[PDB]
């Protein structure tokens, strides 16, 4: 298959870069319970990612004059963003490392899904320690180059970790790693990471020799999260992004621009999403699908449980289906919210992993109109 044909499937991304008379503040409180970042990713099925942010939306011109011929994906579970970057660089080959609590045989389900085959995956941390597989470690930093004698010229790190303290372990390693390496030193101090990061507190110093070039605010982020990432590199150090300037940025895109949809539809990722929300539930979903499936349920403890859970996600299908057409904003989906009688019930009965799947089928539903 095509890597630049797959591109099609990933929607736009849209966010802020901020380049390393008082500025005002900018404040909106959305009525919302739903992730609803989550609401134009109904193409993808194990991860999401890319949906979210992208190298070449983001660090294009970068990407362009250092020239990669290997990317470090650290940190990158199922491997949504490894696969856009394979989408669209096609000739880049990758280092994949992501946190294992087994030493069983492991491979980014996302990237092989939408790639097809791990042929470009030149070293996919196979036969790999809890360790070597913890961007904490520098066990993991030290065997990074068993395959790809490559420097690190642009490592991506989307680990999701436990406390804030762990982020400055992985930052300090990763410096600690280009600056004794034999292949990073080889090459420069024009090496760098691009990694999520929580702004919480403010004048939080990055460790001695770490510099924040720039700070990317994406759309897809949690509205009320403080998430971000930051392009990093070599020299003197600066503060990492304060919550203030992050929710600035984060109520701009809330507010003033709406989420692209992908340009094509990758049915057979519909329809998986639709049978990991409700099992049975079939594209189009339309009067007759949700009648179809409000039959089955009628036809006969955890019993009556996973019926209450059914009626639950078909009563939102419903009023989505019953819904008018509008733009996929934040105004849109705190209408569609509050217009649902039983959303206290619906947060109550379904979990964190069914409502994110609710809402990708939502959004395709929201998409599909007109
Ligand atoms: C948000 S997911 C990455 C999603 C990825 N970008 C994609 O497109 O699928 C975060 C991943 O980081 C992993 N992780 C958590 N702590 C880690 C650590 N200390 N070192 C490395 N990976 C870690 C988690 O196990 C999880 O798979
Ligand atoms: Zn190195």
């Amino acid at each position: 298959i095509d890597p630049t044909e797959q591109l099609a499937y990933f929607p736009k991304i849209t966010f802020e870069r901020l380049k390393n008379y008082a500025k005002g503040k900018l404040t909106r409180n959305y009525m919302i319970l739903l992730p609803w970042q989550h609401v134009n990713r109904y193409n993808f099925v194990f991860s999401s990612t890319g949906c979210k942010v992208s190298l070449k939306t983001c660090i294009g011109k970068l990407m362009k004059d250092l020239n990669p011929k290997v990317l470090y994906f650290i940190g990158e579970g199922a491997g949504n963003w490894m696969a856009r970057t394979a989408c669209e660089y096609p000739d880049i080959k990758f280092v994949y490392r992501s946190l294992k609590d087994d030493l069983d045989h492991h491979y980014p389900l996302e990237y092989q899904r939408v790639i097809g085959e791990l042929s470009r995956i030149i070293d996919s941390g196979e036969g790999l320690s809890m360790e070597t597989t913890d961007a904490t470690q520098k066990t993991h930093w030290d065997l990074i180059h068993r395959v790809s004698k490559d420097a690190l010229l642009i490592t991506l790190c989307d680990a999701e970790f436990k406390d804030r303290d762990d982020f400055f372990k992985m930052v300090i390693l990763w410096r600690k790693h280009v600056l004794s390496c034999r292949i990073c030193t080889t090459y420069g101090t024009d090496l760098y990471l691009f990694a999520k990061y929580h702004a919480k507190d403010c004048n939080v110093k990055l460790p001695f020799f770490v510099r924040s070039v720039a700070t990317f605010i994406m759309q897809g982020s949690k509205l009320s999260g403080s998430e971000c990432y930051i392009l990093l590199t070599l020299g003197h150090h600066n503060n990492l992004p304060c919550h203030g300037e992050i929710q600035n940025s984060k109520m701009k895109i809330a507010v003033c621009n709406d989420f692209y949809a992908a340009k094509k539809l990758d049915n057979k990722s519909i329809e998986a999403n639709c049978k990991s929300l409700l099992s049975g539930l079939r594209i189009p979903i339309n009067k007759k699908e949700l009648n179809r499936q409000r039959r089955l349920l009628t036809l006969q403890i955890e019993s009556k449980w996973l019926t209450n859970k059914a009626n639950t996600i078909i009563d939102w299908l419903e009023h989505i289906l019953n819904s008018p057409k509008g733009e996929l904003n934040y105004d849109f989906f705190e209408a569609l919210e509050n217009t649902y009688p039983n959303m206290i019930k619906l947060i109550d009965n379904l979990g964190n992993a069914e409502i994110k799947k609710l809402i990708e089928v939502t959004g395709y539903m929201l998409v599909s109109k007109k």
